[PDB]
């Protein structure tokens, strides 16, 4: 395969929980194992922004992503927001990719001082102690000087800002053509194939 | 009247001139004056993206957007990039508050560096100077390092970025409904009414 | 009215309880809406300072404190640290000024790297990014460099950092005429009228 | 004895003449040796917030203090604005430790660039180069980005700002309370005994 | 004696909680009064790593380690997480050297941006509030770029950044030879007497 | 194979030499190719710490340490400390990854400002310029501001900074347990397998 | 005694070998132990600038300094350029204060960017990791913004930056009284007697 | 002629009036135009260290200098702290290079910040803007962070900053010979013939 075998996906309490189960239903669908960690706000989110009836404790909700996506048996893992012995609280872990999405401005502050208070963030801390690859997905408007320097900090450390903002040059007609635009581009990202956004001018030959 | 009596409407190469067209028309129907500018690179959008034949001379332009809009006679003008002789390109000229939607990456360097290559630049460079409203609405992703920088800059010194980066949280249905989340944005941003987006929590007393 | 219509008042763990007190007694006697916060810590500092017994529940609370200022039905909001559905938590929200009296330097810290781990530190994020105004009522001393450092940045960027550090040059005669220096400053700062500090020489001429 | 022989003392043009006062009295009557400065400024000061009417020249004004205070013959020196061969001129002088209580914003400046344009600020840049104790009071609100930019300089550097902001924990009942809250935390930055605010928790085992 | 009669021990979720307990231990032995604060993370860390059955409640853990150490009664004092009547919670308490071993991470992260969130914490950001001893050490690898950082700015304020990095130079033979390695590197830093490891060079007179 | 075929190893002055012997063993079993480079003080260090009797000329040298790691011939290269000849001098070399372990702060200060005055100083620069990996191991404590600027300004870089700081979260129960966990992180780093650290948290599913 | 018991005193190649020989005469006399370290070219200024006639080697140099200066057997030690197996080499040794006098640029830039080349270097390393007293006394004009980079970052780090810069204050009648100058502010800055300097307005009461 | 015709000589209040009067006698032999400015701190040095009875009001203090140092009528000139009429107080003046011999730390602090209050202030801010020749001579020691920042902004702009501290390579017999170390310094740096100092190596072939 191309691209990373495990990834951890965190959705934290930015509204855009579209984005999040989509990528998850996308890396199930190219047969990645993911690590899938939620906040309590994002639980929250998801209550208030979709129709999808999550179960809080870790066993029932991975029980339920497991048949969301249509999921092999522990291709899903779900870690509770105090889980210090699973694999993303450590460097010593195999090596995963990591993607919050959506990311919190809350979320992204953690990561660029390095707080650590949750499995999220200290998931985040590790993967950027070790160079593993970390993308951030923000969802807010306008981003002050806050949330800006909090992303330039992490981007020029080679965290991947990657703002839910899709792209319409492909005449989108739907709410999920803009969901799948942004998903599209943490695949490319990531390195794992999707079908969903073409690659620009590739039958370009000349003008 | 709440907000800017009249608004410099800029839009430049960025995907998402739907974006752009639904800001023109909800400050057309507030009765706002509207100084519009649109870049080469935005018409080249404009006509990928979306089914507007906008014609490419100031007058021609003016009069279709007129019609398009349902404008009043002269509450629409339209600038060249190179007119120097035109309101946006001094500070003397009346005060306007002006946004930038959408706002390509190349516009936001020129901004920030303080450029002045066209009427755009200049038009942006004066309200800055002058203290007057700026508002960046940047389409891209990722965001790198040189973006983040300059858009860093340009809020520290109090311009707005605001990411064409739409919420969910009331639930949308429709691409239109994305656009108008951050239209509304935008609108509150200027002090300018708008109906599009409900204001978040008006209703809540307590818990 | 002069000044803003409603205020988010945050009370966090400082010692001053009297500042916030008084300070909300005075926005309700210049008839404005008020959405109050108040941190655990700040509950404790209440408790250890004052002989205001307040009930800790929201709705327990919003009705003493209505009665404890004689204040209308409604005009006193009260919204618990993890309610993101109550207005200060969305910049979509109506505009409010915010007010953090007494301000504890953990929580001038999450505002200045952005953590937003509570409805009040998301409230004060949310009042940058949107350009709404924010006072920040520290009472520390020494304060470290950690403690000048964020009050710098917070400042640079546009919040107003009022410390609690009372004037003697109208020769105050009590605990309270200390309280009311620094609320009147407050006030005069949120564009709000008072009549506890007079104008600095108003009457001087010339000499 | 804990803590320095000798103090230099100096007043400036802030607010809070009631605190410089009541220090100078806890000093002498610790036993300590004070060096007195004082600005034109503050003596504008204390003449409006006080009923202290101190002589304006320097032999006066000793012998003035010398009886407030209950100073021994000697205790307290007083030296003037351009005295440069008085001890706190030169850092070949005998160590002392310098409080400026209170200090202005204007005081604060020049010790920050380093001006030294009388006494004082001399004094204040001879502590800073030889490492000797720097104690600043300031007594401002708000504190703007100038203030705390110069506080913050100083404070890397090793002087202790400590602002003239009160804590309420021990329920206080005078303004002579606040003002020994505040000179009590100067003693205890000293190492100077003091018997007006207590050790916080020097009696809690656990809980 | 030499060095201060009290010290705050904090110990975080860092691995190496043999170095907190053995510092502890011999903190007990040179008649030290420890005030001991340990985070709900250094709980399960010690439970992980160690066969120490450390009870929860503060009073049940004073009991505990009060037999562990051999100590005197109330020479060990434990603090809960959230107990701001606790001394170390204020910079009006009796001055204590403090010691935060293992540092977590999460916990210097904290420390540097001054979050208070806890009781460690806050006390962290009291010690250099006051200009009083605060020695981290730090037990993570690689250490990041936001590691880094934060270490740094602590190191510049005046902290000791005192990694759990043994040397060797003594031939250690046992895991405990290299625990005691790093704690006689802290009381050497505190200027408490240790005979584990010798003075460099001492009988060294040329070459 | 995973990882790179080839590794430079460079050993400095800091204690620790048992950490260079045990990386140098395993990557001679994992059959890579190994230019090892030895300065003055690390060979005095590994006199003094270790019963390994090290030649000091480059062709006595690899003839030992071919015969001490049980490598075949020609898998350990020997440099001498000015020879500009040997492949890590020049970035036209064949790619290798470097480790400098122990690294001490003399040879973290030369990296960080370019200095190249040896061969060991020059190989750095080198990987640096051609963007190839870069691993460095101090071994110090407590870490100056000099040492963690030097430090961040690499790590900003991509550098690995991995200091000898073992975990304790596997029970060790020698030197060697320990020694044995950073030579897991070192290798890990480069991508080239090892058994003595497991993969934490590898088979947990949930919780 | 007032002061260390312990001073490491390097000589290095600036011009003013007179200062070095004047304050190791000083601190023999004041019954101190002296550390001494020299450099290759501060050799040479000596033999250039006075008629003192050195030994080169370690034991030889000892044996002439201690009939110089009329010390004690072993009261003055001498430590070879490369000696890392001297007290000042390790931060475990005894502490002693650190002075660089006179302090070459050379030395200086080693200092600031943690170079430890040398004994000497690696000293004032030391010296700064486990904050100890130093003290650099250069002899340069003009001070390029080289120099004065290093200086600032040192000095901003505790470390005391000394000029050979004599003053006339006490109208000075030889060169000897200018070298006893600035040793007087060497041996005041660490706390040790002198008669040589007077406390400048020790006398002075008032005027 | 080699250097400049016209020097702007400021002597401000540091000890060291010694190196002034020997620059001024110097340059009024090399047949320069002296524009001669001297603070009232500086009269006071002067008075303090030297035998010269300098009258205070300008024409009677150009009477003297000119028969001190037996000058032509009108080589040198002498200008009051206020004279704004005067020469160095406008860049439109004939150009002279400037030196400031003695330099406080004040007026170093005041050129470094652009003060201007009085001419020697307003001189050197004017010799900056039109980028002559700023020679800035320090008497101090130590040098703080204040200083020595004010120093390397200076420095970096272009100001060559020579503190006076002579060399002692000619073997110096008496307190004129230091003396004439830094004027020879100061007389170099302007390019205007001196036989004080000889040049180092000049006869020097080869080794
Ligand atoms: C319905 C809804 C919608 C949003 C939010 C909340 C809720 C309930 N919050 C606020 C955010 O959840 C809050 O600051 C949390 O503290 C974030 O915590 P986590 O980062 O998820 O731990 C939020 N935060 C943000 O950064 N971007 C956003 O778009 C939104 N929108
Ligand atoms: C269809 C299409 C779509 C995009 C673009 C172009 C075109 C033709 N460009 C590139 C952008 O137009 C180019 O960098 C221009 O130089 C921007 O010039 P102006 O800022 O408009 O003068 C573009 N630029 C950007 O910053 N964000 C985007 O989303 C896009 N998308
Ligand atoms: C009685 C009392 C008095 C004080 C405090 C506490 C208590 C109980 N705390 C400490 C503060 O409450 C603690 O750091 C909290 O973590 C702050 O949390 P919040 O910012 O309120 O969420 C405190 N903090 C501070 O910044 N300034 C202060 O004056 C005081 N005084
Ligand atoms: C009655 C009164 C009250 C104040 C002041 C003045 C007077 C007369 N000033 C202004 C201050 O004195 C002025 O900026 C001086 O220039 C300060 O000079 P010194 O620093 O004392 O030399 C003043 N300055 C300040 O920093 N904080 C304050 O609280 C006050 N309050
Ligand atoms: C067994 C074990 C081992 C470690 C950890 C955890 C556990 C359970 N954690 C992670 C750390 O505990 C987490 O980031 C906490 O959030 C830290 O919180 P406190 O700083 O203790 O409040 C951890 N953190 C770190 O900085 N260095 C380390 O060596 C380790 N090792
Ligand atoms: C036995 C022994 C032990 C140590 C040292 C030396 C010796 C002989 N040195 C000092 C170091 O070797 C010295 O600063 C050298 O200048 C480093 O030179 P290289 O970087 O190896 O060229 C040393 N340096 C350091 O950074 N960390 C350490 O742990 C030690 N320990
Ligand atoms: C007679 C004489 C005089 C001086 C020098 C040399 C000699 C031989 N050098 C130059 C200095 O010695 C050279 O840069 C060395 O490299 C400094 O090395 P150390 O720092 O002593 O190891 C010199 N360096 C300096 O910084 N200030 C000075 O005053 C002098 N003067
Ligand atoms: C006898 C004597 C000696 C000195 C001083 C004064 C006096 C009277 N002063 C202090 C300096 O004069 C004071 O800070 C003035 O404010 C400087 O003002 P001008 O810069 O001359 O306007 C002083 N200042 C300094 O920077 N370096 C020094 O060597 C001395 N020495």
């Amino acid at each position: 395969m191309s691209g990373p075998e495990r990834i951890t996906l965190a959705m934290t309490g930015a509204s855009g929980a579209q984005y999040g189960l989509r990528l998850l239903d996308c890396l199930v669908q190219e047969e990645r194992e993911v690590h899938f960690l939620i906040s309590k706000a994002a639980q929250l989110v998801m209550a208030t922004e979709t129709d999808v009836a999550l179960p809080a404790k870790p066993q029932a909700m991975q029980a339920f992503l497991t048949e969301y996506c249509g999921a092999a048996a522990g291709q899903i893992r779900v870690f509770g927001q105090n889980d210090w012995m699973a694999p993303p609280a450590s460097g010593s872990s195999a090596p995963n990719a990591m993607v919050i999405c959506p990311c919190s401005t809350g979320t992204l502050s953690a990561v660029a001082t390095g707080a650590c208070n949750n499995l999220i963030e200290r998931a985040a801390d590790v993967a950027l102690k070790e160079r593993r690859p970390l993308v951030l997905v923000p969802r807010e408007a306008p981003f002050s000087s806050i949330h800006l320097e909090n992303m330039l900090k992490l981007s020029n450390l080679g965290a991947v800002i990657l703002p839910a903002a899709p792209g319409f040059y492909h005449q989108p007609q739907s709410v999920e053509d803009l969901v799948d635009f942004v998903v599209a581009r943490i695949l490319n990202t990531l390195g794992i194939p999707q079908d969903m956004l073409p690659r620009w001018g590739e039958q370009h030959l000349v003008s």
